């Protein structure tokens, strides 16, 4: 637009549940309705408390995972753009922000917590979803894994940010992409943790 006074901005991430890792039993949570959700996206300002490793988030458009490693929440740059997240203090910038990798990165919120990288160099994972499922995943490369069990896309949809974790629970990668063949997701592409670690330096 030329007219620059009714220029709209694009409002924050919203976290809105949570995965429940905490238990014997995977369970997503949600913490905000949508119409909550759609206030706190245009205000920036969510005084909710956070919990655990896995957020769900949304904007006013899409749902996806956003999960804590080092101290940050990350997700998908094709999810989040370079939007602020909504905090109880406000709206927060990205400090981290890649395109190329597909990856973006907030200060985790306070009272979350946050998984450790993986360095047990094992093959041996598991990605959890945005429904809680946990999906046994065979490393096939840096930034590859095959689903021991195919599924239809449509139940890795909204999946994206969330993580891949070794047998151990640390935090092996963030789940980027599916890679599928008519419509069934045979495989996984996932940014892997050392990839974040090189980015926090
Ligand atoms: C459905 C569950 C999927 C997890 C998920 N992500 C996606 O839907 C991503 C978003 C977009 C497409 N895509 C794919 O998964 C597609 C697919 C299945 C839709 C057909 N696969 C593919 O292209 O494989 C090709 C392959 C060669 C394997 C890509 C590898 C390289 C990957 C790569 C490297 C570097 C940069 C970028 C990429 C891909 N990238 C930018 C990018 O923007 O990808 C999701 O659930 N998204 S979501 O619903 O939560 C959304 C709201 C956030
Ligand atoms: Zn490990």
């Amino acid at each position: 637009g030329s007219h620059m006074a009714s220029m709209k901005k694009k409002g924050s991430v919203v976290i809105v549940g949570r995965i429940n890792l905490s238990g014997d039993t995977a369970y997503a949570q949600q913490t905000r309705g949508e119409e909550g959700c759609q206030e706190t996206s245009q205000t920036g300002r969510d005084k909710n408390q956070v919990e655990g490793e896995v957020q769900i988030v949304s904007t006013a458009t899409q749902t996806f995972l956003a999960t804590s490693i080092n101290g940050v929440l990350w997700t998908v740059y094709h999810g989040a753009g370079t939007r602020t997240i909504a905090s109880p203090k406000g709206p927060v910038t990205q400090m981290y922000t890649n395109v190329d990798k597909d990856l973006v990165g907030w200060q985790a919120p306070q009272g979350s917590r946050s998984l450790t990288p993986c360095t047990c160099g094992s093959s041996d994972l598991y990605l959890v979803t945005r429904h809680a499922d946990v999906i046994p995943v065979r490393r096939r490369g840096d930034s590859r894994g095959s689903l021991l069990s195919p599924r239809p896309i449509s139940y890795l949809k909204g999946s994206a940010g969330g993580p891949l974790l070794c047998p151990a629970g640390h935090a092996v990668g963030i789940f980027r992409a599916a890679v599928s063949t008519r419509g069934v997701a045979k495989a996984v592409d996932f940014i892997p943790v050392e990839s974040l670690e090189t980015t926090m330096r």
